[PDB]
C-alpha cells in the first residue's frame, strides 16, 4: 500500500491493484450542532474542503509531514485511516504493507507515529520519503535533482545512489504557504489594501501561476465590501513569487559543489519539478534559459504528478524482499 | 562592536568600554496615540511592551538575527539601529566594525541584510555565529557541545579542533515558542479548559521552570472566566517541556556516532547550555545525573548569558587583524 | 651529533656528551585559529601528537623516507632541525658533525636531500645505514643479522665483515603500518563491524603485543557508536599480527642460502631484533622455539631501543678521521 | 594461456589463437542497484569504470603485486578468472597451462596466491616475469635493458646468467601511481591550488603527455572551487615528471656497474621502453639527446605495447616444451 499522503491530494495505489486518488484535510464539527446527518463523526477529504467553514480543522500533517495530532488522542489519524484504508480494505489478505510518504527531513517521532499505527492496524512499518518514491518510480539515474514544491515544505533532493537520508539534502520551509503570506502582503500594498485570507491567496496562485515571465493576466475579483469589482493585476504577484527561486538554486549549488565530478557533470540529468511546482509556468526560464541565469542545465516538469506518484507506489509494492524490509 | 541579538536582551559592548542593557520588540504607532515622528518614531524595547496594544508589532528578529523586515524597505532595521547603534555611537571615530550574532544555520539573505545595514552605518560587515561567540566569551577546550536554547531556535553545535566555523551544525525550530504552543495545548485539554495566550504560557515558563524533577509548585493565576483566581498546580507544565529533551540529545548522539575516536572521547569537556535553557531547573538531571541517563558527560549552565555575550565581543574586539576581517 | 630519528622518538646524543631523548611528528596549525607565533611556529613532539586534531600533520618521513613536500620549501624538516638545535645548542665550536640514520635501501636522491639540508646547517654529512648504526652501538660479531622492525619499514641486514656499505641489504615495506591495516581489516570483517581508525589500531598493538602465544588478554574499548563499552578479545589480533614474521624469515632464508660456507656456520651468531618488534611478546617463539620453527638460532631482543640508539652515536662520535669524513 | 594481468587492462592470447584486449579492476555492488550477485557476479572493466560509485572495489594487485583480499575469502580474484578465462575457455581440453605474468621481484606469498588460483582452474602453475614476454616476443639480443613503464610496476629486465631466474633484476614501483602522487602535489603549487583525485590526474597525463620538452598545451577543466571551466596550463606537470627519469637512470647506472664488459658495451642494442610511458613525448631526450644527458646510448620505443603484449603471450604459448615447464 503505497500512499503519497500530501497537502492537497492523497494518491493511493494498493498492491492488490486498485487506484483511489482521494483528497487532504480532516475536520470534525466545530460546536455542538447536528447529528451525523449534518456532519460526520470526523470528516475526511472532499467534504471537509466543502464544509471548511463549518468544521474545526485540526492539522494532521504540519508542513507536509506527520506531526503528532494536536487533539492529543490520535483520532485525526485514526479516522483518516478509516476513510482511506479501512473503507477500501482488501478482503483476501493481499499481504499488505504500508508505505507513507514523508518529507525529506522527517523526524523519528514521525517514524514512531507511523510505527504505532502500523502495529495497531497490522502493516509492516516502512518509511520512505516522497522524493525517494519519485526517484524509484520515474526511471531516472544519478543524480537527478528532484525539487518537490508542495504547500507545506519544499524538498530539495539530490542524494547520491546510496540514498542515505537527510545527509546531503535539505527540506526548506518556504513553500506555498510562505508565498500565500507574501501574496497577502502584496495586496496590502494596493490602493484599497484588501485583507483577504489564505484560501483566496491559494486561488490566485492556482489560477494564475505565471512567475518567470510577465504574462499579462489579472484576477477579476471583488473587494471586502462585496459590491466593488475590478481586475487585480499580477505585477506584485510576480514579485512575491519569484523571491523563492534564489533559495532553491542556492541549495542546489551548495550540494553540487560538495559532490564528485561525475555528479557535478549532469547537464543531462536535469532538474525535475514535481507537485505544485510542475504547474507553475516559468521555472525553466531561470536555469535553462538566460534569466537568472543558473548555469545551463535543462529542466523537466512532471506531467500529472498525482498519476506519476503511483508509479513509485507500484515500484515499492514488488517485491520488497523481507530482507529489505528489515534493513529499511 | 558586538551586538548580541535576542528576545531577552539586545546587548551592546562598545570598543570604548560600556555595557548597554537594552531590550527586544519593535513596533510603530498603529493609532494616533502620542506622537510618532516627534515622540517615538518606531518604538523599541520595554516601551513597546508597555504600549503593545497601541502599536503595530512587525517582528524583525524571529529567534535570531535579521529576519526579513516585513516593512520591506529597511524601516524596522533603520529605527532599530537608531535606537541601539546611534545611541552608543563613539564620537572619537573609533575603528568600529560590525559584529552581529547570527543563528548557527544562517542564510545568505541574512548576510545580505547585514550588508544593507552595514551600508547604513558604514562599517565593516563581519559574520560570527552565536555558538562560536559563546566559545569566544567562554574559552573552553575541544570539545564542549554548545547548545543555545532561546525563544526562536535551538542551535546545537559541537566544536572542531581547527575551529573552521559552523560547517557541521544543527538548527532546530523547536524552541521556547514551541514549548508555549504545547503549554496552550495542555491547558486546553484540562477540566476548566483554560483560555490563556502565548505570553502567559511564557510567563509561567519564566517564573516556574521546574522540568527535570517534580518540584511541587503552583502558579497563582486567573481562570478561563478571568475574575476567579487560585494557585493552579503546574502538573502538565513539567510534561509539556519534558518532550523537547529527546531531540536535543538525539542530535548530539548523531554527532557522536559520526565523530572519530578522538572526538568521541571528550566527556570531560562536557556540554554547555546557554540562553533561556540555563535558567531551567532539572536540565542537568537528564545527562549528568541518572535519569535519562545520557552517557556520562557533565553539564554546565551559563549564568547571566547577557554578560558572556559581551565577553565574546571583547574577544573579537582585539585584535582582529584586517587579514582576519577579509578572510571571514 | 647522532640522531636516531624515528616515528616514536628522536634520540639525541651530542658530541659534548648530553642525552636529550626528545619526541616524533611535526605539525603546524591547519585553519585560522590562535597564532603559531604565540604557540609554536610548527609544533614538534608529543605536543603535536596530543593536539593532532588541532594541527595539519603532513607526513615528513614516509616509511623512513623524506617526502617531496608539496609546499616546496622544506619547512617541516627545517623546524624539526631547529627543535634539536634548541635542545643541544653548540657554544665553543662544538665540533658538530651530522650522523644521519637512513633506511637500508635509501636512494641517492634521498641522500642528496639530506646532504642539501646538512649544507644548510653547516655540518659534515655522514650517511650511515640504521642497521649498521645498531651494530656500531651494540658491538656484535659476524654475522649477527640485525632486523629493525619499525612503523615505516622493516630493515633486514646481515652484518658484513668490513662493513663496506650497502653490499646486500633489504628494506621491506611491510611493517607496523601494514599490520595496522590488517588490524582494521580484522574489525571490519567481524560481527559487530567496529569502526576505528589507525591511531586506535596502533594503540591496541602497543598495549597488547601478544602474538606468538595465545595470552588471554582483552582490550577494554568503545564500540563503533561510542557509548557502548566492552572488553574486546584478541583472537583476531593474534591472527592479524601472525603474518608479519613469515615474510621477515623469508628474506633471511634468502640470505642464509646466499652465504658462503664460513658464513653458513653462524648459528651461534644469532639474530637480533630492534625497534617496535623488540616489544612484541612471542617473537622468539617463531625462530628459537619449535613453532615454525625457523631452524634453531637463538633470538635476542634489544632492551630499550631508545636508550641504545645513543650508544651508536657515541661509537660514531670519535675517530672517523679526515679519511672517514671523505669516505662518506 | 599467456595472461598479461594489469591494473589498467589485460591482454590474453588463447591456444585457439584469438586476442582478447579486455579491461581490469574488480568490484562488486555495494549500494542497492539492479541485482547484486546476479546482475553481474562481480563487476570488471568498463562497467566498473562507469559505475564506480555503486561498487565496493577491492584491489588485488597493488603496484603489480597480489594482495591478500581484505574480504578474507579470496573471491575478488576468483570471479575475475571466471569473467575472463572461463568465458573464453576451450571446449576440447586444448592442453592449457596457466602463465600469469609476475613482477621481476615477486615474493613466495605471490606464488602461493598463484597456487591457490591454479587449483581453482586445475592448470599447471607456471611463473614467468612480465618483461620476459616482451624480450622473447620482440626478440632483442642480450642484453638490451627493457623498461616497461606501467601504472603499478615498471619491471627492469636485465637477463642475468646461471643461478636461478631472478638474479640481477628489480621491479621499480616508481611508476604511474608515483606520478599520480607527484601530479596531485604539483597542482597544489598553483594559485588556487587544485585539489583533484587520481582519476583526473590520470586523465591529464593520458591526454597531454608532454614531459621532456616544453610544448605549450592546456586542458579545459575545473579549478579548485570548480565553478569556471578554464584552460589549465601544464607548467607544473612538466615539473612533476622531471624527477622520474633521473631515478630510472640511477638504477640503470647501477646495472651498468654490475654488467660484464661485454654486457656494458651494448649502446647499439639500446634501451627498449614500453607500456604507457612509451607514449610520453620527450622520452628519448633525457638519455639519447643532450639533456641529462645519460651518456649517449640510443633509445627505442615500442609501438602499441598493448597489441604487442599478445605477441609475447603467443611466444610462451608455443611450443612451451614440457621439459621446460617441469624445470620452471
Ligand atoms: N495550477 C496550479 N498552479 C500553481 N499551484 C498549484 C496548481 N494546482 C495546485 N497547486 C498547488 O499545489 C500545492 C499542493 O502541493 P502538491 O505537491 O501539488 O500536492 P501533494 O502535496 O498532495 O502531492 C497547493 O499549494 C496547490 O495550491
Ligand atoms: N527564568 C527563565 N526560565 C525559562 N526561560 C527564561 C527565563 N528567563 C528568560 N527565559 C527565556 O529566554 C528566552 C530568550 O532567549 P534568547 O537567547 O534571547 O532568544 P533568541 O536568541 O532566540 O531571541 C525567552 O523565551 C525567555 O522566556
Ligand atoms: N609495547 C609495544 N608493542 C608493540 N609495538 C610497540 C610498542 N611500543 C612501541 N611500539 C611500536 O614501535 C613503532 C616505532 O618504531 P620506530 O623504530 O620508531 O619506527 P621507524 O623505524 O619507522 O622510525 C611504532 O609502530 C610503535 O607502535
Ligand atoms: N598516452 C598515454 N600517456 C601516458 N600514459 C598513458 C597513456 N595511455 C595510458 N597510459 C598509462 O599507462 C598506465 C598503465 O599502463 P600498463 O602498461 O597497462 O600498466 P599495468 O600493466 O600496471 O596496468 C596507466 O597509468 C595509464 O594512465
Ligand atoms: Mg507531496
Ligand atoms: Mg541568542
Ligand atoms: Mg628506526
Ligand atoms: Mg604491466
Amino acid at each position: 500500500l503505497g500512499i503519497d499522503l500530501g497537502t492537497s491530494h492523497t494518491a493511493v495505489m494498493s498492491s492488490r491493484g486498485k487506484k483511489f486518488l482521494l483528497k487532504s484535510v480532516v475536520g470534525y464539527p466545530k460546536d455542538v450542532i447536528g447529528l451525523k446527518l449534518l456532519g460526520r463523526p470526523y470528516v475526511v477529504g472532499d467534504e471537509a474542503f466543502e464544509m471548511r467553514s463549518y468544521l474545526d480543522i485540526r492539522y494532521p500533517l504540519q508542513d507536509g509531514v506527520l506531526s503528532e495530532i494536536s487533539d492529543r488522542d490520535i483520532e485525526v489519524a485514526r479516522h483518516l485511516l478509516t476513510h482511506v484504508v479501512k473503507s477500501a480494505e482488501p478482503g483476501p489478505n493481499d499481504e499488505i504493507c504500508a508505505v507513507i510518504g514523508v518529507p525529506a527531513r522527517a523526524s523519528a517521532a514521525n517514524k514512531a507515529l507511523l510505527l504505532k499505527m502500523a502495529q495497531e492496524v497490522v502493516h509492516t512499518a516502512l518509511v520512505v520519503s516522497e522524493p525517494f518514491m519519485v526517484g524509484y518510480g520515474l526511471d531516472k539515474l544519478i543524480n537527478t535533482i528532484i525539487v518537490d514544491i508542495g504547500a507545506g515544505t519544499t524538498d530539495i533532493c539530490a542524494l547520491k545512489g546510496t540514498v542515505p537520508g537527510p545527509e546531503d539534502q535539505v527540506t526548506l520551509t518556504k513553500a506555498g504557504n510562505y508565498v500565500d503570506e507574501r501574496l497577502q502582503n502584496a495586496i496590502l500594498e494596493r490602493h484599497p489594501e484588501l485583507q483577504m485570507n489564505v484560501n483566496v491567496a491559494c486561488a490566485v496562485k492556482e489560477q494564475f501561476s505565471f512567475v518567470g515571465t510577465p504574462t499579462e493576466v489579472a484576477s477579476f475579483e471583488f473587494r471586502a465590501a462585496g459590491k466593488p469589482v475590478r481586475a487585480d493585476v499580477t505585477e506584485p504577484v510576480k514579485i512575491a513569487c519569484e523571491a523563492l527561486m534564489p533559495d532553491i538554486i542556492e541549495s542546489i549549488e551548495t550540494l553540487l559543489r560538495s559532490f564528485q565530478p561525475e555528479y557535478q557533470a549532469t547537464v543531462l540529468q536535469n532538474i525535475v519539478f514535481a507537485g505544485g511546482g510542475s504547474r507553475i509556468r516559468g521555472l525553466a526560464a531561470y536555469v535553462k534559459e538566460k534569466l537568472r541565469p543558473f548555469g545551463d542545465a535543462n529542466v523537466t516538469c512532471v506531467k500529472d504528478p498525482t498519476f506519476d506518484g503511483c508509479r513509485g507506489a507500484l515500484r515499492l509494492a514488488e517485491e520488497l524482499p523481507p530482507q529489505y524490509w528489515r534493513q529499511l
